[PDB]
């Protein structure tokens, strides 16, 4: 018990243990408030038209760890009372929020929120989108059902409230419950590999690919992954451009060289210029009967597939079936937020319901022995489907000392999110902190900075992928990788998770180098490691 617990409300009514029933004009919910280890759990079921359903109300803390819904968005500590709404880029509206009306008035946090000594968190997002808002000094938890009606009962997304001095332990515990609730996939083996993006970007040639393929026999890579560059257009994934061969021919060549073939797609996205859009314009999410722009990128309007339509799911099954048959066993599936944009779909289901039919179709198509890696993705809804997940914005071959914490490529902000989302590793999935850039030339990263990034990711036990012209990686670059791989295998903890000054103390236990600690400063770019 406590004064602060007595101040809480659940579904409109002062907090206490028990079973309850709430009959309102347009919906009904039945819920239980049960005791669990380190606090409380609210669970139940709902029917009718719940709209934006208020679950919990409590006093807003002064400092809160907030979390954006998707890969690239910040997880960071923020002063709650001195919040001002950001201006929202109309090209990137839905990477900031799936409920942008909230963000333009109030501080928002998706899926969970933390303070010193306390965590509030939902265990799932299967039907509704669970978020928090700070409204006039109160913290308020909602489930958004996006105007769907339910004739029969469906389960609530469960909420837990946990209390203990050790906040790191609360987050690790929250994540364990999330893991159990969603049948998380956590492979016993972690892949190493190579990725084209962070050297060649959109200008990768097959000539350059063949060159790197040969050099990679001298590096400890299992996987060889082609990124954005090969494809004809966004949506036309089985047609290549430039000097590239067929998609089947690439897979066959990578395999012969002794590597697991990997390939990038953005599978819920189709451009205004693509073949598949012009063939099948009715396959996309709509506004007033017209195609609704999901985002703008590659200097084109990009639309979202309507994953409520059988035609669309059949098309996805056939695509990823074909890729599997060719020999691809590693799939980076990107810009997935597109699949969950609000709007008009064929069937009257939520965007989250549609997202989940989408990603389940992909897993079905590629099978169980394929490794899926999420990117640009809603986090909670993906748990149990993906094997790995990018948990930060894009890294870069420069620190970004003078770049703002929005979502623009920068090493500093990419590593920040790997630290503040550490607790998802080995519970939701394998965390992907984005690629190591270890080349000596064609870069602005200092040796110090390269050491900071790589050793931190090794301590955290995160996926280790390099992205370089392997010609430009010599003695220092090879040594940094070898040592980073030595740092894997432990159980990590960020001890000062609520810090506001970009300095962190991080421990890991049972690494291949025993027990270690690293102290890192992301502002000054300094580190201190003990083995
Ligand atoms: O377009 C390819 C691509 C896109 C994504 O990165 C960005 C996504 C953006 F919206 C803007 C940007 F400058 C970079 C992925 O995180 C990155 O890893 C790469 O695969
Ligand atoms: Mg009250
Ligand atoms: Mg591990």
């Amino acid at each position: 018990r406590g004064s602060h617990m007595a101040s809480m409300e659940i579904f409109g009514k002062t907090f206490r243990e028990g079973r309850f029933v709430l009959k309102e004009k347009n919906f009904t919910v039945e819920f239980a408030v049960e005791k669990i280890h380190l606090g409380w759990k609210i669970s139940g079921r709902v029917k009718g038209s719940p709209g934006r359903l208020e679950v919990l109300r409590t006093k807003a803390p002064e400092k809160v760890l907030v979390n954006n819904w998707q890969s690239w968005g910040p997880c960071r500590v923020v002063d709650a009372f001195s919040f001002k709404p950001p201006e929202i880029d109309p090209n990137w509206r839905y990477t900031a929020s799936v409920v942008p009306d909230v963000l333009e008035r109030n501080l928002q946090s998706d899926y969970f929120v933390a303070e010193e000594g306390k965590v509030y968190g939902f265990l799932s997002s299967k039907i509704a989108h669970p978020f928090f808002a700070v409204e006039d000094g109160e913290l308020v938890a909602y489930l958004e059902y996006f105007d769907v009606e339910f004739d029969d009962f469906v389960p609530l997304e469960p909420l837990v409230v946990l209390e203990d001095p050790n906040t790191p332990l609360l987050l690790e515990k929250y994540a364990e419950l999330v893991g159990m609730e969603n049948n998380a996939r956590v492979p016993k083996h972690t892949p190493t590999g190579w990725c084209s993006w962070y050297h060649y970007f959109l200008d990768l040639t097959w000539e350059e690919t063949l060159k790197n393929l040969k050099l990679a026999k001298n590096f400890p890579f299992e996987v060889f992954q082609i990124d954005d560059a090969y494809e004809k257009d966004i949506g036309d994934w089985l047609v290549t451009r430039g000097d590239f061969p067929s998609v089947e021919e690439m897979a066959k060549v990578i395999a012969e060289n002794g590597f697991i073939p990997g390939i990038w797609t953005a599978p819920f996205s189709v451009s205004e210029t693509s073949d598949v859009f012009n063939e099948h314009p009715d396959w996309v999410v709509k506004e007033n009967g017209e195609p609704k722009m999901a985002y703008r990128n590659w200097n084109k309007k990009i639309y979202a597939l309507d994953l409520s339509k059988d035609e669309v799911l059949n098309w996805l099954f056939d695509l990823f079936s074909s890729l599997r048959k060719m020999g691809y066993r590693y799939f980076k599936i990107d810009f997935l937020f597109a699949g969950a944009v609000p709007g008009e779909r064929k069937k009257n289901i939520t965007p989250i319901q549609a997202f989940r039919k989408g990603i389940e179709t992909i897993r079905k198509a590629v099978g169980e022995d394929s490794f899926i890696l999420g990117c640009g993705s809603p986090l909670l809804p993906a748990v149990g489907c993906v094997d790995g997940m990018r948990i930060g914005p894009a890294t870069a071959p420069f620190w970004g000392e003078h770049i703002e914490d929005n979502g623009a490529p920068a090493a500093r902000w990419a590593l920040r999110n790997a630290i503040t989302r550490y607790f998802m590793h080995d519970r939701f999935w394998l965390n992907d902190p984005d690629c190591l850039i270890l080349r000596e030339e064609k870069t602005d990263l200092t040796q110090k900075e390269k050491e900071l990034y790589s050793y931190t990711c090794g301590v955290l036990d995160n996926m280790i992928i390099e992205s370089d012209d392997l010609s430009l990686v010599r003695d220092h670059g090879k040594k940094v990788l070898k040592e980073t791989l030595e740092l894997l295998g432990g159980r990590p903890r960020v001890q000062n998770i609520m810090s506001e000054d970009l300095r962190y103390e991080i421990v890991s236990s049972g690494t291949l180098s025993g027990n270690v600690k690293i102290v890192v400063d992301l502002n000054s770019r300094e580190y201190h490691l003990e083995k």
